[PDB]
């Protein structure tokens, strides 16, 4: 049919560059549309683009993860949403359940674990198509 819309949000380069990079998006039917290093340009990325998958660091500056998680939930209430945490802060994912995610992402990460999570989303947005 078409690719469905990935953005990456997180607010270091060097995590948006390497998840984009690592994997063959094209292979899942995606392709990453947009990458943000705030939750306010994430937000309006998201719904500039109409992006189904939203890989999101719960850290982010100006407007942080957990509230752009709360209004793509709500203004994109089919998308998918992935939690990108570091270690440090594995703990505050825990906040994020009741906005219905996919899958949780510690970076770094590497591409199995990635592509793991991404063949994940690519079954349930099949499942509604």
């Amino acid at each position: 049919h078409h690719h469905w819309k990935v953005l990456i949000a997180d607010d270091e380069a060097i995590i948006r560059e390497g998840i984009r990079e690592s994997i063959d998006w094209n292979e899942f039917n995606m392709e990453v549309v947009a990458e943000a290093e705030d939750g306010e340009e994430a937000l309006e990325l998201a719904l500039r683009h109409r992006v189904d998958v939203l890989f999101v660091d719960l850290s982010m500056p100006i407007m942080d993860g957990l509230t752009l998680m709360k209004y793509a939930r709500e203004k994109l209430p089919n998308c998918h949403m992935i939690v990108i945490t570091g270690y440090d802060e594995f703990s505050y994912a825990q906040e994020a359940i009741r906005l219905q995610v996919d899958d949780y992402l510690l970076k770094p990460t590497d591409p199995q674990r990635l592509r793991e999570v991404v063949a994940k989303v690519k079954e349930k947005l099949e499942q509604e198509q």
